[PDB]
């Protein structure tokens, strides 16, 4: 009920109006999601970003009462930092960090990646997964948009709109709720998943760090979805340019069985990882992606 949703949101967000507290405005993005702006924090000078959602034109409120309860209750160095929330009538404001490094896919579209870069951006992804998982969450829309980077290379996992809590009793779902070209097989196969399609996904996530795009990204959605559970794990067009520990990186994440799959835990200690250059490393590729995308 909308007056239900309302008042729910009432106890969660601040009080007042956040236009006394934040200044220097503008928009950045505008989309389904609401429009984004950068902002000034009048008090301590951080620049933030604000989404701002007209809950008349939301229709699935529900999504976003979770995205951010899920978000107060699971920070992570590895995770985008949810600041603040306002509500002011219908206006929903979500204050959100900055990172004004852009996402990893302006980095794979307009730049070439090493493997000591690749690794580096698979072990941070990798931090927030365990983190989430073992807290019970699973992402389910992992891939390159929603991993946002820091002009001084930090990465950062964010959008909690596609999330699942789960528990010992309901330890799997079914929904299919993240992005076709990124999607586990068994999401479309069976009518259980668990913690793993986002191991999956982060696998998907290295084919993009690797050839500039997910597998079958030219195809209509709906055949990528039936492509993905015929084919199963997908084929580099260039295997052999690969080491042969990013290649096993790869085979772990991209594994079929759910249970030979890596979990997030187990790949954080692959030695894949231990070749990861300092974060440091990304910052000329992001410096670049950000001049090439304005």
């Amino acid at each position: 009920s909308d007056e239900e949703i309302l008042e729910k949101l009432r106890s969660i967000v601040s009080v007042g109006d956040p236009k006394k507290k934040y200044t220097r405005f503008e928009k950045i993005g505008q989309g389904a999601s609401g429009t984004v702006y950068t902002a000034m924090d009048v008090a301590t000078g951080q620049e933030v970003a604000i989404r701002q959602m007209n809950l008349q034109q939301q229709p699935k409120k529900e999504l976003i009462i979770n995205e951010i309860l899920v978000m107060r209750e699971n920070k992570n160095p590895n995770i985008v930092n949810y600041l603040d929330s306002y509500l002011v009538g219908d206006e929903l404001w979500v204050v959100m960090e900055y990172l004004a490094g852009g996402s990893l896919t302006d980095v794979v579209t307009e730049t070439c990646m090493d493997e000591g870069q690749i690794a580096a951006v698979c072990r941070e992804c990798l931090q927030a997964l365990e983190f989430l998982h073992s807290n019970q969450v699973i992402h389910r829309d992992i891939k390159s948009d929603n991993i946002l980077l820091g002009m001084d290379g930090s990465v950062k996992l964010t959008d909690f709109g596609f999330c699942a809590q789960i528990t010992p009793e309901q330890s799997k779902r079914s929904t299919m709720v993240g992005t076709p070209y990124w999607m586990a097989p068994e999401v479309v196969t069976r009518k259980a998943y668990g913690p793993k399609v986002d191991i999956w996904s982060l696998g998907i996530m290295a084919i993009e760090m690797i050839e500039g795009e997910p597998p079958y990204l030219n195809e209509n959605p709906l055949r990528a979805l039936y492509l993905i559970a015929t084919n199963g794990t997908p084929e580099l067009q260039n295997p052999e340019k690969l080491s042969a520990i990013f290649r096993d990186f790869l085979n772990r994440c991209l594994e079929m069985d759910v249970e030979k799959r890596g979990s997030a835990k187990e790949l954080l200690q692959h030695q894949f990882l231990k070749i990861a250059k300092p974060l440091s490393s990304l910052t000329p590729l992001i410096a670049a992606a950000k001049e090439a995308t304005k």
